């Protein structure tokens, strides 16, 4: 009844500030309406997830923020309806809080 995993977690876009991700929503949703989604991250040397966002977010393409500049960073999407929250997505490729060029 909760819902099942996001997929496809990807980076659009990278810089030392930001990271802009999106995913795709679950095939099932538990049989409730998707209300909205967190996003985890994990620093690479790491096992330690932090949540990003507070409350769920309804959109696919969160910009996460409280990024150390240099450190490279791996994230998971977990999807939430009114019975609770599903298991995250699997994770994402490491992504560098870098500036670009």
């Amino acid at each position: 009844s909760t819902p099942a995993a996001p997929l496809d977690v990807k980076c659009l876009e990278a810089n030392k500030d930001y990271i802009i991700i999106s995913w795709k929503q679950p095939a099932v949703d538990g049989g409730s309406p998707i209300l909205g989604y967190f996003i985890d991250k994990c620093e690479v040397g790491t096992d330690s997830w932090s949540q990003c966002n507070d409350t769920p977010v309804k959109f696919a393409r969160f910009p996460v923020t409280g990024l150390i500049e240099g450190r490279s960073y791996i994230f998971r999407v977990r999807a939430v309806n009114k019975m609770g929250i599903g298991f995250p997505s699997r994770v994402s490729e490491p992504v560098a809080a870098l500036d670009p060029a």
